[PDB]
């Protein structure tokens, strides 16, 4: 316990927090998404609800310590209110994301961050042809709120949305479940936007 | 990082916050809608739901830095509790309105500040008619909710809302969408009073 | 915006918050109702949802400053949350009532308080009649939730409801929207309570 | 207005709070309920909605004063947040309480607290034959969550639940009301555990 | 009161909070459920609503202290905020839990530490044949969040759920209740994973 109490206070109580990035310091932000279950589908609003893990992924200078110099601690927990968080938000939700788990962060020795919220999203999407064979397809961006492709590099590790941890008895079954990087561009700036665009494929089962 | 750390120090631990503007220092808010869908319509008790982002520009003389002496940072993102921001707000909701997405600015060396939420809104709209060709139209004024025209100047950079986000898919189609600059004068008061009045004419897909 | 600064931290920041009225130092509050719409009616629970401002007045020497010391500043805005402000609450209420408006006060040299939230109210009220020509009545009674006549008193300006803001295209019509200060005694106890009874007389439209 | 700012800052800013009762230093908590309204009943869940006073009070040494000593003081109103407050919880709600009233609590010069909140509580409850002239009973078990009765020893002044304040045009009637008190010891403890039965009997009206 | 605020002083002013468990000093985290009703069943979503006790249990050295220094306290209830928790989640949740109890816990002499919160969770359940003599059963496992078997080993005292303050008029009848402990590995990491698997059988009453 000691040597974590030192780790904590040596890179959270001697420096300020990171400010987040720019565009002379750049960070990437990993996405990974695990979808649990499709919870429910308004076919008079046209929402759909997701339950899905949302891992993000990101590594900081700031972070990075010598595990020899701390009792050989290569990684530690730590509330994700103690360090600085991307901005990553849903584009499309209809409601305030709810939080289903503890907001609690990774940080390994390399000054890498781990944070995987579990969230309920509600979110647009026109749910015709559900009850069909063929079924229907939604999509959902994702992608930080307030800072481009200048400040904030989005990226994924596979576009393939993990499906393993899927509900089994779900009213709905997954078709196909995709997490595509976006780089966009826009008439009104020059800097550009990235988004992973999950984009589910899903029928009633 | 230490240059912005440093000037996030000098802007916000070194002066108390801005107090708010006065007649002698009046601000001017410039406000603007992008509509991303009609999600809801209720016609048993008149109310309506939009989501929206609703960009807000201000400037401060005490937010203006020199990018020479801040190796050359030209804007940077900042909680928007770190800041003073305007008391808009909608004068005809009928629930609190909902965060869509995170409490963010973006501040730039001149002094600007862009605060962009996401919300939710439910607002007093009867929909008689939507369901018609003619459509329904309905209106709701935004503004500061303690402050005159004589401390806040509401402007707009266009009179047509953004509906180049809105939800290709939904229940609702735009018919028109308008956000206006009114100024109220009253005869007991030599202040006037300035709101920015968002028309939506829509019906059903 | 020195001088808004100087005010601000000559009047929150040397002396302790006002730690309320007392018998020696009574309180007057002045209450007044602005009904914007009866959103809800439920005849199956018998509660009624209404949204309307309330405005709050009072005055306190400590809020007190000679404008001439603070280049003519004769009022400002300031957040509610810095200041003392009435328990203020609906007696008969059903749910946590909804704030829909930002939580600021003006703050007058005189010392004068105005604050005016805008609320979302569930409270008591069986409709029955609602659908007749005669309509029905509903009361709900507010005042202080711990201080007694002798601590705060209230009172109104007006016994008449402020209907200008009323939404013209509500489900329900306004027949009579009165406010009223009324006092009671208790067996037990010497001190007077009082209370402002909102009756609100109304049919469907 | 000072010397009640000197009484408060004496009691809460000299000391540090009451830590709650021991075995050796028991608190003594008096509860009461008045019964303002069976707002819902749910008979597909079996849940029951309630609206009530629950009154406390309890007495301590460390909020003592002589009124001579403050300009002659012998009550006043703080904040519940200022003080420690007692644990006391239904045993057998289904959804968070929700509080319906300021958290202000009454602090008289002998040590004595007086804080009554409003609330709506959802609790366990078969309602049915609550359509019939017999009616239907239902309760709902209050008392401390962590503290057993050798640490707060709860206690009624009457068995009876205040109906003076019951809502006259309710769904419901109520035949009867009670809050008894219980003392019970368990094999494997020495120590008893006190509770308080608030069990009401009611109809349609 | 002295010993005990003394006590609390020592034990929380003092020294840094506890940093949580790491590999070289694990921790032994005990679950137990205590099912009090399966409050909802919604066959359209595949949700199930239960309210259960959680009972945690576990010892920390930091929390340690000889009565005898202490006025003889063996014993005391602090605020769950004051202390080091196990982030235990419900790892198929579909809405935030709700937190039905006070959220203070009881710290014992040998470092033990006893919080029991109780609460309402929605989570991933097909109900089919709920309405049969078989019933339907039910799972959800419970486990660390972010901590792997390494830091925090999950332990049961018992594989039966406790039944015993189940709602007797609850519209759902319990069949079984267990509580297992699992131990998982993933292809990522080499540590193991370990959680309790809440196994609920049940039917209409
Ligand atoms: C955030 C944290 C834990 C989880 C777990 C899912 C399965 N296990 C743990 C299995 C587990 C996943 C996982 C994902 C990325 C890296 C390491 C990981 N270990 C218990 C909780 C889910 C989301
Ligand atoms: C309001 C409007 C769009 C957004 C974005 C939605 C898609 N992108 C890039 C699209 C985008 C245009 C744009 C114009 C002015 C300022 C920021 C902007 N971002 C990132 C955030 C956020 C808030
Ligand atoms: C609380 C509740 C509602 C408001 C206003 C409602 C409509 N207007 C301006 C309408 C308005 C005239 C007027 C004349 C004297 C004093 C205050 C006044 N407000 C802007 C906001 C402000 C604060
Ligand atoms: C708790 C319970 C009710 C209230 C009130 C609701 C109606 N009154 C009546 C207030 C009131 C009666 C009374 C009778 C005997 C002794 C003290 C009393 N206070 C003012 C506030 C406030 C706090
Ligand atoms: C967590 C879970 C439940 C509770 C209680 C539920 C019922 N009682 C009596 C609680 C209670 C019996 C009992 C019997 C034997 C041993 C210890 C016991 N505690 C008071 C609160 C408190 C905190």
């Amino acid at each position: 316990q000691a040597n974590l109490m030192r780790l904590k206070s040596d890179l959270f109580n001697r420096s300020p927090m990171y400010p987040g990035p720019t565009k002379d310091d750049p960070l990437t932000v990993t996405l990974g998404f695990t979808l649990q279950d499709i919870v429910k589908v308004d076919s008079s609003t046209n929402e759909v609800d997701l339950v899905y893990y949302e891992q993000q992924r990101w590594k900081l200078n700031s972070l990075m310590w010598d595990p020899n110099e701390y009792g050989n601690i290569t990684d530690f927990r730590t509330s994700a209110a103690d360090i600085w968080t991307p901005d990553i938000t849903a584009y499309s939700s209809t409601r305030p994301v709810q939080v289903l788990s503890p907001q609690i962060a990774v940080v390994t020795h390399d000054g890498s961050v781990m944070f995987i919220p579990a969230q309920r999203l509600s979110f647009m999407c026109d749910p015709t042809g559900v009850d069909s064979e063929e079924g229907v397809t939604c999509a959902v961006k994702f992608g930080s709120w307030v800072y481009s492709g200048f400040e904030i590099d989005l990226k994924t590790d596979t576009d393939q949305v993990d499906l393993s941890s899927y509900y089994a008895s779900s009213k709905y079954e997954i078709l196909s479940a995709t997490q595509t990087r976006q780089v966009q561009h826009y008439s009104c700036c020059p800097e550009p936007y990235i988004d992973v665009n999950l984009v589910v494929k899903f029928r009633e089962r």
